[PDB]
């Protein structure tokens, strides 16, 4: 039959789909969520035995074990034990496109389980096994007797086992195929792996029985008042005994309950489902359902006799919410939203796919306390639990079926076939059955990088019709197609239109006014944090604000999905694309998170923190001016701490209650501040602090911060006497500087300082020279290879350009003695193969205090690509613990990003100034700094600055942080300028002209002293 | 030109299409129809089928057919002759001047369905006339009234020829038979037979 | 697979559905509306002969005529040469209502036909044939070899059959059912042949 291969059929025997079940018996437990006996796992120990395609498998496997099996947990994804490799591809097929054909070399994993089951399972009622996820299809057998089958790998297939079960020991075979027909529906942009890699259970439900329930919550137009509606079906032998009574709590009280026999209102001229009956139930006063205050109550149904006997119980979280879109905007309980969303795949860096509550809650907490309200299921329904999770923490969520057919020429040539509507529309219709009910899920999604088809269109009408409660979105085809509510791009810029044919994405704010255009606008994806990036991040934020229509967006995206791999030694490393041996890959394309695949963050998360706050602030002189950004609650687990700081000395600070109502304003008033007496800038910092605990942070958690500068004192003064001149000597190949302890010397045939001495005390290990690259970033690399060069990108541009391979031609070179100081001043040209690219004129100042005074002036052609920094570079022959400095921190900061550090003094171990992306490039980069210490050595001015030891040029060489080798000494990048990083997209260039170093001419200027 | 589809015999009707677990099989019918026929001038108007209730599944066809071929309009009569299927109000024996008000698919006087609150769409009887046997007893009441409102726009008799079937005395005489002559059952009997014309073709 | 009992099912093999084609090579001929060459009709006498229930065909039907078999002109109904009755039933259906099953005593017509095919038809392209109604549901084989499966009795159901058929003399074989999952959506006030 080869039923993988064919999309016309997409199951066997498969039971109907439909909401979390548990089949209680006791109505007490379903109302307060207990564990329910008629719900079993069988996740643990199965046998398992791989092979090379469905062919090869043996007839005995049916009935008996295969000695050559091993014994494996279940669930899992069997590349993670090592069977087959992974496949890490973005965009295309892992296999041939030639639907509806897989390769005949086909992956197949031969699972088995030998479990027992209680007489009284069969005694009576029904038996069905569930199988939540199993990638990409499979086979059922059960004590050798064929059951059924079953497609796409992210929704539960469920199977009637009621006749195939004996008393006592039986014996599950399921044959999973890696590749199907649903592959062709399964193109996301993931590792490609397999398996049963979601739970597994064995659920009893009795004949006559709740086959599906369906909850709604209207309300009236001050969401005063709302009504319940719970329309139930049966399956099983219809009496008139039979009743539904629904009935709701709050907490441990019953609000309201309803009672009925079965039998609904005539639908047609045939009558109406005499298997089906709707109760509804008025809440005065609900407590509303939100992402800032998730109320729940408690739905339980039971199906019982007139005389009280139960015969069975479901029951659902239930969150009374209404959402809809009016007059353009996104509502939810009536006020628009601003969605802080990110985009989140289901990965596990040593698990695969496999999902664990732990790693979960990991999530949800690390969201909620970066400031996230919304979570886009990229690109498949999850697993059951999450949904669970997000109701009760509160996010909101974009329920998204799994089809995604990227790698088809044209996209939509699928979606666009009847031939596979049947296919598509299970992906989806299934998922509404089995979400429906969740209050966390207010949009549904009909998949992802499908391009436009009818087939979308139909399926956005039949959502529509069914559940009329949640809005239905889809990007394909170019983003405000007729089959989406809300105009959802992805990467569509600010300000920048991206006018490609038939797609294009125009900037955001004008897209929001094209011609007849109405609907809001939130990015499906956006701000893609591959390796160092965020670059422009605020800008994205600065636009949700001013413009209602445009409602946020969801970052891409959440955790990197790397890999675990082990050296020699079993110290484990992390690996990308390509790094199994799987090929074609799309190497680092794998690895875009806010975090790493362990959950440590990455810097970017900090900036998405900041700009995602919750209170805005302005300041008026001593007024402090906060508005809330919150549409439902009072700030009531919010004070605001301030403190005012001179070149970072504490000046004076306090705390002032917040109390402030959703939208509102409050306005602070800070007291006299006791000037400081002395030169520098006093620094106003603010932060909202929640002294309480809550379930999702705790006590103390800082949740937003501004600072502002206030007065600034300039340094007019400046007395101490010339105690002692210094002295030069001069040779034909130097010029050398001399002054009690200290010694420098500049080379008069390279015209650079080479050397610098303390006591005896050699300091460098590598001479002070100029530098304007970079070891490039990945946004600055994009999709360009050795193999198939992106002329286009920067890091092209400036290989290309000469940049990388720039010799100095030492132009000038002089020493001067002046009254009490010596002066060296040098120029250099960089050129290639002729021409100058960039000139470099300084002049260092040694005076009588030991301080050497350098400036530095830059001409860059106007017509080399602008290049990624104006700096200076050496490698420092000390290796010292901490690294302190006055400036922006205290994490890694760049021009385009750095609107979360705070200017102050930091004080970090040196391990801290180096950030370990997984694909190694320029990090660590530090700005707006005023002083940098490090070891016996300061350096003075206004620059942005890195330290570690690992030099740029070793950077750009290795493609791994585990290969990285701590070098001699600490290498210093000290920058005048550093060009922006970019992020808006990571396949084009990024970088906004106003972070771009075009100026053509340049200054700067620094202090080097030691301490 | 008119989907293969009808399940008038479910209860209640929309059973089957308003069944997700059927959108395959009535998808079938309505796209392989739009396949075949869609260049032939002749065809103006797209139908999703007859009696089968109004069903979520009718919504994504009517959907599909609305973008693949936006040269035609869809009608639909099932669920009540007005829903979100129809592009066309197309009741099946509405009266002129008197309303039938059934539960949830009442059948308005066609004169007063087209005023209703917010209505705007044209009414076309997609069955009117019902030719039973000595029959078509005022129809020109119809007709007047398509003459007199402009979104009355007419309809089509119900229907053009009887389905009576040929069947043979002992003597080899041929005679008209109609449900349960051929020892059907159950069956419906001279309901069969409805048309303007016998099975003949000679005029009634 | 009984796939006459799985709405999943309408079709198994059948060949993407399209506007009336004639394959002219002449462009005259297509401009003019006259015959062409390349579509051949293939109605005419055919064998046939009526079973009670799928399970009641023999195998042999598949390789070889059955001599009990009546020659009798297609396209016809047949209960119109009366193997068995028509029903006249106007909304509940003729068979109980239990989907998407359908009675174990399911009539079933078995036709074939013996026919010529030119070697230039197999020498290049692609030869298929086309059932315009077959009600309601069918398996086809030739030369003894299974070709695929249809459902949907007004539309026509399409299959390739350039793989299966020889030059010179060829047997198609189709087993006709009375009722099928199909039927559920076929529920017309009408003659149910
Ligand atoms: C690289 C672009 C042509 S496609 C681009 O790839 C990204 C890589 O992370 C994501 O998968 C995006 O969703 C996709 O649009
Ligand atoms: C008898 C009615 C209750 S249903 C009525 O029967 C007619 C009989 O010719 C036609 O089939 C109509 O289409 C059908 O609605
Ligand atoms: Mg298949
Ligand atoms: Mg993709
Ligand atoms: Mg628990
Ligand atoms: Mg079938
Ligand atoms: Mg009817
Ligand atoms: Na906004
Ligand atoms: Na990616
Ligand atoms: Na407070
Ligand atoms: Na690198
Ligand atoms: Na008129
Ligand atoms: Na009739």
């Amino acid at each position: 039959r080869r039923d993988w291969e064919n999309p016309g059929v997409t199951q066997l025997n498969r039971l109907a789909a439909h909401p979390p079940f548990a089949s209680w018996r006791n109505s007490e437990e379903a109302r307060t969520d207990r564990p329910s006996q008629q719900l079993r796992s069988l996740n643990g120990e199965w046998r398992f035995a791989w092979f090379p395609a469905p062919e090869a498998v043996p007839e005995s496997w049916l009935e008996c074990d295969l000695p050559e099996a091993d014994t494996v947990v279940v669930p899992s994804n069997w590349q993670m034990h090592g069977y087959d490799a992974p496949i890490y591809t973005n965009v295309t097929y892992p296999i041939t496109v030639n639907p509806p054909f897989v390769p005949t070399e086909n992956p197949t994993g031969c699972y088995s389980l030998t479990f027992n089951v209680d007489e009284s399972w069969l005694q009576e009622g029904q038996t069905r096994i569930i199988f939540d996820g199993v990638n990409s299809a499979f086979h059922l057998w059960c004590n050798g007797r064929w059951v059924g089958y079953g497609q796409d790998s992210r929704l539960p297939s469920e199977f009637d086992l009621s006749a195939f079960l004996r008393a006592g020991e039986n014996r599950l075979a399921v044959m999973v195929l890696r590749w199907s027909d649903g592959s062709y529906l399964e193109d996301q942009d993931m590792w490609r792996m397999s398996g049963i890699f979601r739970d597994v259970s064995l659920l009893h439900k009795p004949t006559t029985q709740i086959s599906d329930f369906h909850v709604a919550t209207r309300f009236n137009d001050d969401f005063s008042r709302a009504v319940l509606e719970a329309e139930v079906q049966m399956c099983g032998e219809l009496r008139d005994y039979l009743r539904v009574t629904v009935s709701l709590w709050q907490g441990e009280t019953q609000v309201a309950s309803g009672t009925a026999p079965f039998g609904g209102e005539i639908i047609d001229e045939r009558g109406g489902y005499a298997d089906r009956v709707t109760l509804r139930l008025n809440v005065e006063n609900p407590k509303l359902w939100s992402a800032e205050i998730p109320n729940l109550y408690r739905a339980v149904v039971e199906l019982h006799t007139a005389d009280g006997t139960l015969i069975e119980a479901e029951a659902c979280d239930v969150g009374f919410r209404e959402v809809r879109i009016e007059n353009g905007l996104l509502l939810l309980n009536g006020k628009p939203l601003l969605i802080r969303g990110v985009n989140r795949h289901e990965h596990h860096p040593l698990h695969g796919q496999v999902m664990d509550e732990q790693t979960m809650v990991q999530d949800i907490l690390l969201m909620k306390q970066n400031n996230f309200n919304a979570v886009r299921c990229s690109h498949y329904p999850n697993h059951p639990l999450w949904y669970t999770l997000c109701d009760r923490y509160g996010l909101y969520v974009v329920d998204e079926a799994n089809i995604e057919t990227h790698g088809m020429v044209p996209m939509n040539r699928l979606t666009d076939d009847p031939r596979w509507l049947p296919a598509m529309s299970e992906r989806v219709t299934r998922m509404v059955q089995r979400d429906r009910n969740h209050p966390s899920v207010i949009i549904w999604s009909l998949g992802n990088e499908s391009g436009h088809g009818a087939n979308h269109d139909a399926l956005y009408r039949w959502i529509k019709s069914v559940d009329p409660s949640r809005p239905v979105q889809y990007e394909g085809g170019g983003a405000d197609t007729t089959a989406t509510d809300i105009i959802c791009p992805m990467y569509a810029r600010v300000d920048e239109d991206q006018p490609f044919p038939a797609v294009p994405k125009w900037s955001i704010k004008k897209w929001l006014s094209l011609p007849g255009e109405t609907r809001p606008l939130i990015l499906c994806e956006y701000a893609h944090a591959m390796g160092n990036s965020l670059g422009g991040f605020a800008k994205y934020w600065q636009a949700f604000r001013q413009y209602p229509r445009l409602q946020g967006g969801f970052v891409w995206d959440w955790v990197d999905q790397s890999l675990i791999k082990y050296d020699e030694n079993g110290n484990p490393w992390s690996a990308y694309g390509g790094d199994f041996g799987d090929t074609p890959n799309d190497r680092q394309f794998c690895m875009n998170g806010l975090v790493f695949a362990d959950r440590t963050p990455h810097p970017a998360l900090t900036e998405a923190k900041h700009q995602q706050q919750f209170f805005q602030f302005r300041l008026s002189g001593q007024t402090i001016e906060v508005t809330s950004e919150y549409l439902f609650r009072h700030s009531d687990n919010e004070l605001l701490h301030w403190m005012v700081a001179l070149d970072g000395k504490p000046l004076a600070s306090g705390e002032v209650p917040l109390d402030v109502a959703p939208q509102g304003k409050q306005l602070i008033e800070l007291p006299e501040l006791p000037q400081p007496e002395s030169a520098g800038q006093l620094w106003l910092t603010v932060r909202v602090v929640q002294p309480n605990a809550t379930a999702w942070s705790e006590a103390g958690h800082i949740s937003a911060w501004q600072q502002w500068r206030l007065a600034e004192n300039l340094s007019v003064t400046l007395p101490a006497a010339s105690h002692a001149i210094p002295h030069l000597t001069t040779s034909e190949m130097d010029f050398c500087i001399e002054l009690g302890n200290k010694r420098w010397q500049f080379n008069r045939q390279s015209g650079f300082l080479s050397q610098m001495w303390i006591g005896d005390k050699k300091q460098l290990l590598t001479p002070l020279r100029d530098q304007f690259t970079r070891a490039p970033l990945d946004n600055d690399i994009g999709v360009s290879e050795a193999t198939r060069i992106d002329p286009n990108a920067w890091v092209e541009r400036w290989k290309a350009a000469g940049h990388y391979q720039a010799e100095a031609a030492l132009l000038q070179c002089t020493a001067d003695t002046l009254a009490d100081a010596v002066l060296i001043t040098t120029a250099h040209a960089w050129q290639h193969q002729g021409k100058t690219l960039f000139i470099s004129r300084k002049t260092y100042r040694i005076d009588g205090s030991g301080q050497m005074a350098i400036t530095v002036d830059v001409e860059v052609a106007s017509d080399t690509p602008h290049p990624a920094r104006i700096g200076l570079n050496c490698q420092l022959a000390q290796v010292a613990e901490r690294v302190n400095w006055l400036g922006l921190g205290p994490q890694e900061n760049y021009p385009d990003r750095l609107t979360a550090a705070c200017f102050d003094r930091w004080d970090l171990p040196l391990s801290d100034m180096y950030t370990p992306y997984v694909f190694p490039s320029e990090n660590g980069l530090r700005c707006g700094t005023r002083e940098l210490n490090y070891g016996p050595h300061q350096w003075r001015g206004d620059f942005q600055f890195n330290i570690s030891r690992y030099s740029q040029q070793q950077l750009m060489e290795t493609s791994h942080r585990h290969l990285l080798h701590a070098e001699e000494g600490t290498w210093l990048n000290i920058d005048g300028f550093h060009m922006g990083i970019g992020g808006d997209d990571s396949w084009s260039p990024s970088v906004s002209a106003e972070f771009q170093l075009s100026a053509g001419r340049y200054h700067y200027q620094l202090v080097w002293c030691q301490k």
